[PDB]
């Protein structure tokens, strides 16, 4: 399938070259997979979600996304126009308040919630969790992400926006999850993207157009935007039967575009997420 005039990041993930604007992908489109977006919530009523998004948990007075960040990330996972996996089921877990902040204890509870809640959902092709969040190093936060991954969920986490080594941030520094850095439309490391040995993969993260609250759209930048590209890609590849939750990060790294990014520091992988779809 071909989506013309797609956001640059979608075009990038199905291309061996930067500078194109059509997204190519298998029509299965993540059907039968599920992606949890652990964030500020999701505006499930947005027409871009086509009824495929729902809130399943909040730790606050509302499950509504009063911020926009979670809606944007969910849109990159699975919205009809802005999403990688256009037929996946999206589940919102609101661990971040409407200012975008959340206590680590609430974030940990949200991860353990997903590990159990997947047993209440129909996801025959597999389960992914997208975590566009993080703070300073915490062994307990890393351990929660490790448990979620161990439970059979492909966990994708943002590397962080400190232009520094991700070893000092969590859950970015957890070895067993998929830590995602950000690139721009010219295949440069995004100027804010963290780096280091713990990174597994880069995805599009600078000037990413997606859904926003109020039934709107907007373009924003961050490793928070790269993460859902990888989460959606994992769901898409699991639906195709090409990988599993336990091995999807390594498979994405195996099949990535290699050596094509600039300003990647020595010792950080030079790997850009790629669907290898042959139309």
């Amino acid at each position: 399938a071909a989506q013309t005039n797609a956001p640059w990041g979608l075009a990038r993930i199905s291309s061996t070259s930067p500078g194109t604007s059509t997204y190519y992908y298998d029509e299965s489109a993540g059907q039968g997979s599920c992606v949890y977006v652990i964030d500020t919530g999701i505006e499930a009523s947005h027409p871009e979600f086509e009824g495929r998004a729902q809130m399943v948990k909040t730790y606050y007075y509302s499950s509504r996304d009063g911020n926009g960040h979670g809606t944007h990330c969910a849109g990159t996972v699975g919205s009809r126009t802005y999403g990688v996996a256009k037929k996946t089921q999206l589940f919102g877990v609101k661990v971040l308040d409407d200012n975008g902040s959340g206590q680590y204890s609430t974030i940990i509870a949200g991860m353990d919630f997903v590990a159990s809640d997947k047993n209440n959902r129909n996801c025959p092709k597999g389960v992914v969790a997208s975590l566009s969040l993080g703070g300073g190093y915490s062994s307990s936060v890393n351990s929660a992400a490790a448990r979620l991954q161990s439970s059979g969920v492909m966990v994708a986490v943002a590397a962080g926006n400190n232009n520094a080594d991700a070893r000092n941030y969590s859950p970015a520094s957890e070895p067993s999850v998929c830590t995602v850095g950000a690139s721009d439309r010219y295949d440069r490391r995004s100027s804010f993207s963290n780096y280091g040995s713990v990174l597994d993969i880069f995805g599009p993260g600078t000037d990413i157009l997606s859904t926003w609250i109020g039934g709107s759209t907007r373009s924003i930048s961050g490793t928070s935007m790269a993460t859902p590209h990888v989460a959606g890609l994992a769901a898409y590849l699991m639906t195709l039967g090409k990988t599993t939750a336990a091995s999807a990060c390594r498979y994405i790294a195996d099949t990535a575009n290699k050596g094509d990014l600039s300003n990647i520091p020595f010792g950080t992988v030079n790997l850009l997420a790629y669907n290898n779809y042959q139309a």
